[PDB]
């Protein structure tokens, strides 16, 4: 999840 923005 770090690198990814939960939203996307």
């Amino acid at each position: 999840n770090e690198s990814v923005d939960y939203r996307a």
